[PDB]
């Protein structure tokens, strides 16, 4: 298991710096990865969403980008702080993370470098997640795997709302999901 | 593995006593908890939902409250009896036993101000696995007083159902654990 | 404790035409629960450019996976047998990856009329929404019924359904995760 230790330490920079708290838990079920994501926006643009005085403010992306060794790159709007393995020994204080088996699968979700035949959607997840747990504030979570340039691997969260919000913090309800990938030989 | 035996023997007090049967499965892949929930109401208020006569009949909550030992309370709207390790051990009691690594994380669950929706899961289930009969399942982790931990199933619908047995499709979810033992 | 399609598989499904379509399903077995993940791409065929302006009734596609006593896949299935197993080659127990029969029993008209239903009608269903090339514009209902088919020991039955009248669309649905409950019962019953 490799996570954003389930405490707050702002660690993620959408509009302003340390902006926000994304709690993302990855847990390695052999072949498949089981993943949980809340996102809480402390300060910044999306601490007050208003689409009367900022209509366009209808979408936030937040990006994790990884190595050959699947370590988190700066070009990620997530900070390498408080992003490690937890084993019951204070491993998360260390940060020697070289965690390639937790990585979206190349064979499943390759880089999108385009007979005429290949899968647009295989590497998308798209559902709905709810602000404050309030069913009126319908938000479209979209998850993309290994879709970004400059990286071996790349998980992309991207929330999107059509209904115009009127002085709304971006707190999102948690979201469970799975992808695959590991070491190949 | 820690479950309400996948077969039906009623265990739930909505409206009437033993009203209905809840199917819930807690499997623990390490520090994360993968869970299944279906719900069939067999006698009473929800057994023939008619909102063309009894409108307010539009919501159903079912709570499980927990101890330091991770044990179910009398204050929980599901019955104690068959709640344990799956088949083999299922009779032998879970009491003296802790069940704390199945308990939702207590640290997990515009200022230093906290999250409102961190301890929510909010989506759609379907009565009959019919698209038309849209329900909205709302879970809420560790949000009940007078208890060490809490898991809280809320099922709402906007559509006025004419003669209908609440009979929820299976829904799948995770939540962060806490696995000292 | 993992059983799949290849993450990047060769056309492994007949829907419309022979070798029609390409189903990436991954079942991983977390103890007493099967974590699952399913994409569908349709390469050639009818559902490679669905055009609901010309064929209104083309608004469903069904993929069934009928199993054995021993959890082996069946000619009857719409998923071809060649590619399957976990990432080694012989073949198969394959049962411990099988939807539990007490939860999702085979549907028999031998059912008590005292209001104690052994299961619900829908307990075995899992109904939600996937999107065709992640474009939210294109809503797709996914529908998994468990053990719902006859002439088999155990079943899995992805049905895909769309309301909206597409034009020239190639059925390529977003990945969907779900769980079902596991059969794996220790033959020895104390």
């Amino acid at each position: 298991t490799l996570w954003t230790t389930p405490d707050p330490s702002p660690n993620c920079t959408i509009d302003q710096e340390r902006d926000s708290k994304l709690t993302l838990v990855l847990t390695k079920c052999g072949s498949q990865i089981l993943a949980n994501v809340s996102l809480l926006v402390v300060k910044g643009k999306f601490s007050n969403i208003n689409n009367n005085t900022n209509p366009t403010d209808k979408k936030i992306t937040v990006k994790l980008l990884f190595n050959e060794k699947g370590v988190l790159m700066d070009s990620s709007t997530l900070k390498k702080e408080y992003w490690n393995y937890r084993n019951d020994n204070s491993t998360v204080s260390q940060a020697y993370d070289n965690a390639v088996p937790f990585m979206p699968n190349i064979k499943a979700y390759p880089k999108p470098t385009t007979e005429d035949k290949k899968s647009a959607a295989k590497r998308y997840i798209v559902s709905n997640v709810y602000i404050g747990g309030l069913p009126d504030k319908t938000v479209v979570i979209t998850i993309k795997f290994n879709a970004e340039t400059e990286c071996a691997y790349s998980i992309t969260f991207e929330f999107t709302w059509a209904k115009t919000f009127e002085d709304v913090q971006f707190d999102s309800s948690s979201f469970t999901f799975s992808y695959i990938a590991q070491e190949n030989e």
